[PDB]
């Protein structure tokens, strides 16, 4: 049987990622397969018990961990299609650091405040450099009114950013009001000097972001959903501290084998 050829980002493709912290590469996934994967969302939402979050509405939020869980979600972050381009960017073998999906239901998502991932990820987790990055799969059509991500373009060129603290614990990491938000002064720099992007794509699509750009997103007024899948890769190198952790592991994975890619079988 024959799995095709693993395809890897052109040079152009490379310099845009590191230039602008975040592309798209349209089509990845076909509608079959994304309805796949939003089938076994719903299972994850409705079995997850402790790893999902809900919104003001008790509405579920996001799930996490799932490809610890779940066979097919186990299976995806292996895929042909998205460990090569970890690889390759990463240039290292490659471990997932977190697994979320976030729903943002029709007229019903909330405000992701303006956050740089890597700075959970050192302070809570002890990842020791942003050599990581982020593979979000549009299980919908992004459009402007559905709550897309939003990013400031180069905004990771500085590294981390000074971020007002906010309660111990990690229960506030994954909420609307997050633990590490950004001084409302600092962002009006990073935005006056490099602005704001909100990258769109049809459904299949795979949004490539760096552990170390800002980004944000609203309410989805839209009468469509926005499912994101989030896979955060991390470099083998690059693994965590565990003596620094103080999260589980289906929010900062302990077990850093390098990842193999799917081969195919005849089941
Ligand atoms: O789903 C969103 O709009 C925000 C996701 C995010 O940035 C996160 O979970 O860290
Ligand atoms: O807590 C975490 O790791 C994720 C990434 C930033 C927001 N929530
Ligand atoms: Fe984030």
């Amino acid at each position: 049987q024959i799995m095709e050829p693993h395809d890897t980002l052109s040079p152009a493709q490379v310099d845009e990622y590191r230039k602008n912290g975040f592309l798209v590469q349209e089509h990845v996934f076909d509608e079959e397969e994304i309805e796949l994967l939003r089938a076994e969302a719903a299972q994850e939402f409705a079995s997850g018990g402790e790893r999902v979050t809900v919104e003001n509405t008790g509405i579920v939020r996001g799930v996490h961990g799932c490809h610890l869980y779940s066979e097919v979600f186990g299976r995806l972050v292996r895929s042909p299609r998205l460990l090569p381009i970890a690889r390759q960017l990463l240039r290292d073998d490659v471990y997932v650091h977190q697994f979320k999906i976030n729903a943002k239901r029709a007229f019903k998502g909330e405000v992701w405040e303006w956050h740089q991932d890597y700075t959970f990820w050192h302070h809570e987790d002890g990842m020791p450099a942003p050599r990581a990055l982020s593979a979000a799969i549009f299980l919908d059509e992004v459009t402007e009114f559905n709550g897309p991500l939003t990013f400031v373009p180069g905004g990771h060129g500085s590294g981390m950013i000074d971020a007002d603290v906010k309660g111990e614990g990690w229960a506030n990491t994954l909420t609307a009001s997050l633990k590490y938000s950004l001084d409302v002064e600092t962002m009006r720099g990073l935005i006056e000097r490099n602005g704001m992007v909100a990258p769109k794509g049809p459904r299949g699509s795979v949004l490539w972001f760096d552990a170390n750009i800002p980004h944000s997103s609203v309410p989805n007024i839209s009468p469509f959903d926005r499912g994101l899948v989030l896979i955060t890769y991390n470099s083998v190198e690059n693994k965590t501290d565990v003596t620094r952790g103080t999260r589980p592991e289906w929010l900062a994975a302990r077990d850093f084998t390098p990842l193999t890619a799917l081969q195919a079988t005849s089941f």
